[PDB]
């Protein structure tokens, strides 16, 4: 799928200019092509002639022209469409979470948004014919709640081995608003080496709340969240990873425009745990992930 | 050894600046690495270039990148699980107090939340095989209920030396709502000189309730207590220390407590403990175990 | 012991900022340290720079950090531990009333609660070796029952001079609810220059119930009583005075207490007490019996 | 500065040019000398050579060169130090309001800053021996709080004729923001005929808070107030007249040589901080108690 | 007295530039002179040179220079100082309400503020030698309480003819917040045309209270009220009318800086209707205006 | 004719916007003239220039400037002054209910406040010389007490044909709080469709008492009732229609005190002999044929 920068080297001065793109945040040739000229100019050590040469060579490897809608329909076909463990949720989402798009989640507290993230991180490693995209998840946590013991229980019901499933999953444990951004930098390098399917960013707004209490800092955090969200859209594009964002309610803001699908959750007086497409489906939290 | 900040000095670090970072609150290279660039700039006398250099070197002394989930699993199979006595009959906590995470406590009054804090303060200094933390406790009293005689009474139950239990506890009464905050700043300095396995706040809200009695304040009480809790998480993970908070019953103040523990008055001496599982725990003359 | 506020002066603008804090109630450097930035900046005439400076200088004088329990055990040892005049009652409180604690008292009426206060008032003057702390009483009366005739009568029982005994004791005779509040500020002013031991506030709640008119002020009355005891604990802790509260029966006055001495009744003259154990003591013309 | 622009006229000056320069705001040669080439070239009808010759003759009249520190100390020993009556009690300002400087005040409301301005307006007319300035004041009211009856009463306390106290005081209410600058220009014009000793602005920032309501014109207000303060500094420096500015507490930080903060005290007794304290009481006949 | 803009024509172009100032709000030459440059610039159709010419002609027309304090003292004399119908109030106010200054009023309800507004309106028509200033009142009502029969009764008490006292009094009946400002703009015309003495704004804060209930509109209503008060002060200074403002209590805030005097009222219980200069005085509402 | 809004459609009015204003709540040019620019802007689909033009054309068709007190006195000596019945003896209101101004009512229970509401609804139909309103009422029941049989009885007491007294009363029960506001919106058009002389609310606080019960809202009920009363004042002083509001007592000055220019508080006096005093005295009875004893 994705094509590394190493292919871009053609009189481009290897190992003196390729890394200047590597620490710039670009890790694939298509990432450079999908990057503006000004994004390459502001990088130190890249001249106007050299930046033009890189973009000219980048456009040669990846196609950025006009394609007919029939070609796009089949490209939008064969989408991985990883499952979610619940039959009703599977029917409601027309096959679960779709790759290449950010799927947000909402809730008040103890609504299962962290819980259904765990059952996704294991089901993304299932083969295509039985749901997920046989990849590896990249769970990122901010409010520390990652419990690998839960992955053992949910992997047991699907017949997967308990050892192999943990090797595929990657953990981040972000601590600051900025540290989330450099995690995506290390994410892009990791996406090239191995096939990945999920980019769970559980509690993607928890950090922004804790260290931006200043009333005059709203304009600062709005742009910071926009850059983080914008970097999520692109990262989903080259690699086709179903980015999942968990957010705290206590509906519609700068995070909404970037998002493709939302799955507002809350409890219920009866039968518990319904979902929305802010359509309703039935799901519940059992010992082994989600159930009916 | 959780990497003290003295190891960050280089030619450009200008170790006179280490004391400038030390007075800010960051006494650990993990603290500055986990500190955002925003609060490095807010420190007076630190420039944009200086802050970048501090963060750049702090990054290469601690693992700040990704890790495989199987590595994190065995890093969870190292929790101390400090013993408590009679509450963990059939192991409601599955081992004991969760180290590296706050364990908040509730109750109405005369329930026994303060009493097991005394027992927790003597258990954490027991050897690991018996259920201890092999480290010395830390008490931050807030209402003035600290009784060092109780520590001696429970010490003889486990056979530990009476003289060796009092010198281990680091007691500090909090007369103020802000005095709690800078006690934690003084705490991080003390956590690197020796090994502490338990931090206890006798009442995280007693002075917040009485000092902030104004009708208008309300909101001001929130982010002040939020900063108190956000530092408790900061001390919890870069030292691997168990934090116990007791509160009086009858962002938010409910997102930081990894574990909760509500308490009830049963029939007579039969104390009741519940989690928001229930167990029989008592308050004997020599501790909590029945 | 307590350090007078005048020592705080080091470029601190004498008689203009020290005097400004004098009417604020902060008459010792301990009071300044034990007070937040809030009411130091709420005092008119103090800016943010001055408030920070006076707090910084106050911190350097009194210790505010962490101390080992061994230091606190000795500190909580050698307490004055004022006697109560009754040997059976003496051992039941393992030494009688203890300083630094708001020892409340209960009853119905004619229960001896005022009687033992007068006995406790004469005995605060005794030397360490046989009871009291060689200090002066600071009786505060609301429901007028202070009869100095009793003090001279009990003085000859213990063999003390009947003239110097009344010279040491103070007398307030509070009238209004706001009057009780401002006496405590004046109490701290006169506290510094003399060794004081006892702070009887006899009938500390019967004055408020006089002002209790209608149901539309219960919220305000509790808040006023909240900071009345808050000052008392803020006054006993950093001056080491044995505050005694005498309430009448049939987070208010329940949390701030340290000991209670319910005074049920008996067989007419067989007065007894609780620690809400029983102690046998008689009430006669010369104070109360042993 | 008893050195008028009239004496600048010469054979080559073409004294009609003096009148033409007067409208620019310059009425003393000390004003043109202290003004750069920029402030003279922008005046219509003045050529480069004319400005050069004007500045050369101004330099030949007033000296701008260096001076020994002893002479500077001696000339700063000749400060009038207009008295107040209760603020100066216990020698808070070591004499009172000093001439040649801006003495900005503060206050929340009813703190007494207007009343002490009234007291100063009559104390400046005292003979220098008693603590006055031997010059007529100048009141620039903005919020309409001027009351000559209070001036007459306070003059009665100090024992002066009421008619001579009032007719010396000059009054002018300012309605517009630019009206304040025009009033300062007229003040510079009229400062040369008679010896003045005090300039009172009742509330310099009052008109800026109401004329410049919103729509983000903050920068305009900022440099307009900067120009006002620079004009006042130039006036005080060239004429040696004490300048007093009051401000309303809910720029003016670099020009306030002495800064005062008035805040409510106990009853009629009030406290005054030098942003260091004193008891000033506002009586029925002034401030001195 | 006040001088109309029609005298401003010296190559000022009548019916094309004078009318622009008239529709902008200014109706007298001193209104233009007491107005800043930008208040003339922001009006469409007036250039910088035209504004300079208008300001210069106004400045030579009216005197905006320095005046000796003796002249201002004699100008503080001959103030109309209209009476109020109560000898106690007459002595307390040192002659009653004074022209050129807003006299605010406070009260809970049924305190007599509208009643004494009515007696002021009737008594402002008296000749100089016996109280009022032989002018015309302009009672502006927001919460409809204007009762002309009360004016008839009180005028009969004072001996004035009942026909003329109605002929001189003017009524507004404001409905909206902007309607008050438009009413003052229209009131400037009657200021120019005829001699006027009173500008009652009875319940000047009732409309602002009733149509600004939104918690997010406090800044807007404060700015509107500030503009309204500044307009009242400029009108009073221009024409020397005794503006009286009636306010509803249920202490002090931004409104007193523009105000000159306040007459806080209270019920009084025994003998009732006691007032302050927030010094005290006692008045009584008879069937005929105010009395003892 | 209180100037219906349909006359405001000029070349620049875009008569679809006229219907937009009509559904907004304003049905007369007087309503939009007495309307601040703020709420016209908040009407979704009206631009700043369009709102300016609407206000400008509203201003030049209705008088909004100053008027001499003689003109206002003449415009006040034309109140319709609807009669009441038995209270005709010793006129306390100097003729009866004041037109164009709310006449609030009180009483504990069983007093008869609803009965004289029926009598007012029938007397609004009497000719002017007889003391009526020459119009049709609007009873808005909020407690389910409206009974057309009493209307028939009182109509035959004054000798009016029943079919002519029934066809004019516009009954509308309220099940809700916002239903009252919607009813006022609908009544705004009914005012211009035909002449109306009285508006009656059976209990303006009955629904507010039962729909809002929690301690939480309180202020919500407060400004909801404030908006209700403001709408009532606007309709009354725009359309020249008397408004009568009855309330449940068990009391004095509150939000509805400022809005009601007049009161009439009723007591269960000596049996059949009821007593009414304004917040004077008048004794009236409630017979089978209405009020007149
Ligand atoms: N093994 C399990 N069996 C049944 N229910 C569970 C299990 N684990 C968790 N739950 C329930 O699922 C919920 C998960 O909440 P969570 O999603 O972590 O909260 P948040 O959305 O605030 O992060 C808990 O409230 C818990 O009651
Ligand atoms: N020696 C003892 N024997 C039995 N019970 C005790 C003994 N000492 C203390 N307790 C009990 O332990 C409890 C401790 O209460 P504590 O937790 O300190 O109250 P708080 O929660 O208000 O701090 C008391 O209610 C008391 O009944
Ligand atoms: N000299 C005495 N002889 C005998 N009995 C006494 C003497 N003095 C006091 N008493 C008894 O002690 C009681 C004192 O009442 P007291 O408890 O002081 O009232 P309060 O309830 O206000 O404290 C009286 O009931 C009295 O019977
Ligand atoms: N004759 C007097 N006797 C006592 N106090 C007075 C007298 N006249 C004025 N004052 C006091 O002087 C103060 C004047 O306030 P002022 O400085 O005019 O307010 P502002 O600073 O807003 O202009 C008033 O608060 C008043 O209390
Ligand atoms: N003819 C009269 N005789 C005596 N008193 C009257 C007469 N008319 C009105 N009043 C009294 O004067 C007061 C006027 O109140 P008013 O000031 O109009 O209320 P608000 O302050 O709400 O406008 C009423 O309380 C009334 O009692
Ligand atoms: N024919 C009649 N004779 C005597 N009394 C009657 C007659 N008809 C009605 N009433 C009285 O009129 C009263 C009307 O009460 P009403 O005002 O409807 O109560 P509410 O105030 O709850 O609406 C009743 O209490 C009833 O006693
Ligand atoms: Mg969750
Ligand atoms: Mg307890
Ligand atoms: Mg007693
Ligand atoms: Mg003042
Ligand atoms: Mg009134
Ligand atoms: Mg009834």
């Amino acid at each position: 799928g994705p094509q590394p920068i190493s292919r871009l080297e053609q009189c481009g001065i290897n190992a003196n200019d390729v890394k200047k793109l590597e620490e710039a945040g670009f890790h694939t040739v298509e990432a450079v092509a999908y990057a503006p000229k000004k994004e390459l100019i502001n990088i130190k050590g890249i001249s106007e002639a050299k930046a033009d040469k890189i973009l000219a060579e980048a456009a040669k490897l990846v196609p950025m022209g006009f394609t007919t809608a029939t070609e796009f329909h089949q490209r939008r076909s064969e989408i991985i469409q990883i499952t979610t463990g619940s039959k009703e949720l599977d029917k409601l989402l027309q096959g679960g979470i779709e790759t290449g798009s950010i799927t947000e989640m909402f809730g008040e507290f103890r609504t299962g948004k962290t819980q259904i993230c765990h059952t996704l991180a294991v089901t993304c490693q299932l083969p295509i014919d039985r749901g997920g995209g046989e990849g590896k998840a990249m769970y990122i946590d901010t409010e520390g709640t990652f419990r690998p013991e839960r992955l053992l229980a949910v992997a047991e019901r699907y017949g997967l081995s308990g050892s192999d499933v943990l090797d595929n999953v990657a953990y981040a444990r972000a601590f600051n608003t900025d540290h989330q951004t450099q995690l995506l930098y290390q994410a892009s390098a990791m996406m090239v080496e191995s096939r990945y399917a999920l980019l769970i960013v559980d509690s993607a707004t928890a950090l922004y709340r804790t260290d931006y209490s200043g009333r005059g800092e709203l304009s600062a955090r709005q742009m910071h969240l926009a850059r983080f969200l914008r970097m999520l859209l692109r990262l989903a594009d080259e690699f086709g990873v179903a980015v999942v964002i968990t957010n705290q309610v206590v509906g519609g803001n700068i995070i909404a425009h970037a998002s493709t699908t939302r799955l507002y959750l809350r409890k219920g007086r009866g039968e518990t745990r319904i979902c929305k497409i802010y359509a309703e489906a039935m799901f519940a939290i059992n010992a082994d992930g989600v159930g009916d």
